[PDB]
């Protein structure tokens, strides 16, 4: 249970670092 | 405490999937 | 480690809010 939520939070972190990168491509 | 932290991340995950779909639109889908 | 994990999700939540403001600014704009 503990590990699962740590795994989840790390995965959301990476998904978020992915969106910030996609967001960078549109900006000049 | 645990149940609150779980619902928080579940809601942030939902908010992220919506931001993902916005990037799928701009990409020109 | 509640303190360490709650720190992580708070920073995650703010980065998500920041990005949500930016997509909102795009529609207006
Ligand atoms: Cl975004
Ligand atoms: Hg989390
Ligand atoms: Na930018
Ligand atoms: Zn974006
Ligand atoms: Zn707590
Ligand atoms: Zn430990």
């Amino acid at each position: 249970e503990w590990e699962a939520l740590e795994k989840k939070v790390a995965a959301l972190e990476s998904k978020l670092q992915a969106l910030e990168k996609k967001h960078e491509a549109l900006e000049h």
